[PDB]
C-alpha cells in the first residue's frame, strides 16, 4: 500500500455511486471495482491490498460458469450493498462495513445453478449435510475455507473477538440470502417498524435489518435500468429452465417458473414476484433506511415495464 488509491474512469467513478450502476461486461475490471468500493466504504486501512487481491481472485475461481449465479452476480450484489452503505454512512459499525461487502462477494460461492429444492429432490450430499438453507450453508463453508487458505486471511489484524463477530455477521448475512427466510424476516421487520419497537441497538434487530439489505442486494437486478433488468431476466430463466429440465429427468413436473414450455407466462410471473417479493422488500427497506428509496423507485419503474410487456406495448 498505502498511498495507492484505486481510481476508475470518470463515467464509472460517478455512476458507481448510484444504486442502478451496472458493473459492465469487462470481467477484468470487476476486482478493481470491488477494491475501489472496499476502500471508499471501509477505508484503505481495513484490508492488506496483497491479501485482499489474493482473496478476491480465489473467490472468483470458486464461482462457476453458470448463466446467473456467477462471479458477475457476486460483484453486482456487492455493489448494491456498497450503495446502501455509502448512503447510510453513520448507521453501520466498522466491523459491519468490513463484513458486509465480503459477505456479498461470497454469498453464492460454488453455486451450481440449482435451487435448495432441486438438491433435496436429487438427494445431493449437501442436502444431507445441511437440511435447511442448503446452498447458503455451503456458501458460508466455502467462505471460511477460502479465509483459511495461506495468505488469504484479510481479517488477520482483528482480535479473536472481532474476528468471531465479523464471521458471524458474514454467516447471518449469507444465510439471510435464502429467499425462503425473507418472507418472515420482512413480516417481523414490518410489524416492528409500525408498532415502533424497531431498535438498531438491539443486535437481534440489526441482524434482521442486515438480512433485508442482503435480500435487497441479492434481488437488485429488479432495481436496474429496464434493458439491464430484461437481459438479466434471460440469465435467471436459463438456470430455472435447466433446473426444470433436470426435474423432468427425475420424473417430476417442475413448477411453471422452471418449465421452459411455459415461457409465454414469464411476464405474469414477473408481476407476482415484483408484487410478492421485490416491492415489499424495497418498501420495508425504504421505511427503515430512507436513503435507499431509489431502489424502490427503480423497482416500481421495472414493475410498470413488465405491465407494458403484458399489454403488448413491448
Ligand atoms: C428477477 N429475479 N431476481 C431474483 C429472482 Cl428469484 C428473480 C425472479 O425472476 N423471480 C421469479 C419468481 C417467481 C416467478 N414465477 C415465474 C413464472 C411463473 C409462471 C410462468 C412463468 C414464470 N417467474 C418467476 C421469477
Ligand atoms: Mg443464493
Ligand atoms: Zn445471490
Amino acid at each position: 500500500q498505502g498511498l495507492m488509491q484505486f481510481t476508475l474512469p470518470v463515467r464509472l467513478c460517478k455512476e458507481i455511486e448510484l444504486f442502478h450502476f451496472d458493473i459492465g461486461p469487462f470481467e477484468n475490471m470487476w476486482p478493481g471495482i470491488f477494491v475501489y468500493m472496499v476502500h471508499r466504504s471501509c477505508g484503505t486501512s481495513c484490508f492488506e491490498l496483497e491479501k485482499l487481491c489474493r482473496f478476491i481472485m480465489s473467490v472468483k475461481k470458486n464461482y462457476r460458469r453458470v448463466p446467473y449465479h456467477n462471479w458477475k452476480h457476486a460483484v453486482t450484489v456487492a455493489h448494491c450493498m456498497y450503495a446502501i452503505l455509502q448512503n447510510n454512512h453513520t448507521l453501520f459499525t466498522d466491523l459491519e462495513r468490513k463484513g458486509l461487502l465480503i459477505a456479498c462477494l461470497c454469498h453464492d460461492l460454488d453455486h451450481r445453478g440449482f435451487s435448495n429444492s432441486y438438491l433435496q429432490k436429487f438427494d445431493h450430499p449437501l442436502a444431507a449435510l445441511y437440511s435447511t438453507s442448503t446452498m447458503e450453508q455451503h456458501h458460508f463453508s466455502q467462505t471460511v475455507s477460502i479465509l483459511q487458505l495461506e495468505g488469504h486471511n484479510i481479517f488477520s489484524t482483528l482480535s479473536s473477538s472481532e474476528y468471531e463477530q465479523v464471521l458471524e455477521i458474514i454467516r447471518k448475512a449469507i444465510i439471510a440470502t435464502d429467499l425462503a427466510l425473507y418472507f418472515g424476516n420482512r413480516k417481523q421487520l414490518e410489524e416492528m417498524y409500525q408498532t415502533g419497537s424497531l431498535n438498531l441497538n438491539n443486535q437481534s434487530h440489526r441482524d434482521r435489518v442486515i438480512g433485508l439489505m442482503m435480500t435487497a442486494c441479492d434481488l437488485c437486478s429488479v432495481t436496474k435500468l429496464w434493458p439491464v433488468t430484461k437481459l438479466t431476466a434471460n440469465d435467471i430463466y436459463a438456470e430455472f429452465w435447466a433446473e426444470g429440465d433436470e426435474m423432468k429427468k427425475l420424473g417430476i413436473q417442475p413448477i411453471p417458473m422452471m418449465d421452459r414450455d411455459k415461457k409465454d407466462e414469464v411476464p405474469q410471473g414477473q408481476l407476482g414476484f415484483y408484487n410478492a417479493v421485490a416491492i415489499p422488500c424495497y418498501t420495508t427497506l425504504t421505511q427503515i433506511l430512507p436513503p435507499t428509496e431509489p431502489l424502490l423507485k427503480a423497482c416500481r419503474d421495472n414493475l410498470s415495464q413488465w405491465e407494458k410487456v403484458i399489454r403488448g406495448e413491448e
